[PDB]
């Protein structure tokens, strides 16, 4: 029941996206250069960062919103790698089926 | 066979993309700030997605288009993120020998 | 006892950060199209850059920045993927039980 | 030793760069939009290509060039995740000399 964590990730990302996503707009909206000033920008953004596509259309200014954003990222890229163990040991699960 | 796994992966993307692709440029084409217009220019992003270097010099703008980005990027991490449990999975096949 | 390597990574990757943070901005500071001005971009970068999100509103122009660079994705790409590989191990920890 | 494998990758990467680096350059240089117009440009794009960290600030408008391209993607994309199997494929070295 590995696949049980897999699901958990899944969660929490969503959670921290939303979390983040809502957590960043109020860090930097109202501030210079913010371009994650509304929530739906914002949203997307948690997107395109724990995804880590970054096509930089959308970051953070403040110091602040950086932190939102190391989360998010390391979520995302913590998510997926697990996600990655998970159909992994899982292989390794029909490669002792056959052995042994 | 877990490889036919791996496989499996590649088609699907390869199929996402297409998919990805031409779903999205109807999904854009048309509206403000319209990047994807020319499906071209779409089957590029959807590699440039799933492999998610982002360049950024083409994204969505439309609260679709960005759908159809989240499933092209999850399908490329998680294809990948697959094919890496394949080498991996494989390593420990020669490790138990 | 694998997971001794994880938390291994984490400081290494720190430490390079802030040792590529500290150790690119004297590196670009001072040269044409230099971004990497200020310490605290410089490290701002250096995580937009080990986690490869690569918004790209800051990078190097110096034939060194980008030395500082390619240390610092590597060390994060290989971190992360070590913790994958500790996530995945420890599976097969209990697929063995 | 599937770290045998590694040096592997390491090496073709590296190779895939020069050569993706010397053969993007060529397929581009002299077209519209060209950025990856001279070879020391290119080179770094292969970098921040493999490692998708993509800035941004350089990629190719070529129909050819997007080739060179996808192939250092997942050369790299590839590479990288293959020496995360042989970290981990390790660590159940040590975890088979103690579960027995
Ligand atoms: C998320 C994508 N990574 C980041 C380093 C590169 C592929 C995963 C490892
Ligand atoms: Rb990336
Ligand atoms: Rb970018
Ligand atoms: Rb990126």
């Amino acid at each position: 029941l590995h696949w049980r964590a897999a699901g958990a990730a899944t969660v929490l990302l969503v959670i921290v996206l939303l979390a983040g996503s809502y957590l960043a707009v109020l860090a930097e909206r109202g501030a210079p250069g913010a371009q994650l000033i509304t929530y739906p920008r914002a949203l997307w953004w948690s997107v395109e960062t724990a995804t880590t596509v970054g096509y930089g259309d959308l970051y953070p200014v403040t110091l602040w919103g950086r932190c939102v954003a190391v989360v998010v990222m390391v979520a995302g890229i913590t998510s997926f790698g697990l996600v990655t163990a998970a159909l992994a040991t899982w292989f390794v699960g029909r490669e002792q089926e056959r052995r042994g």
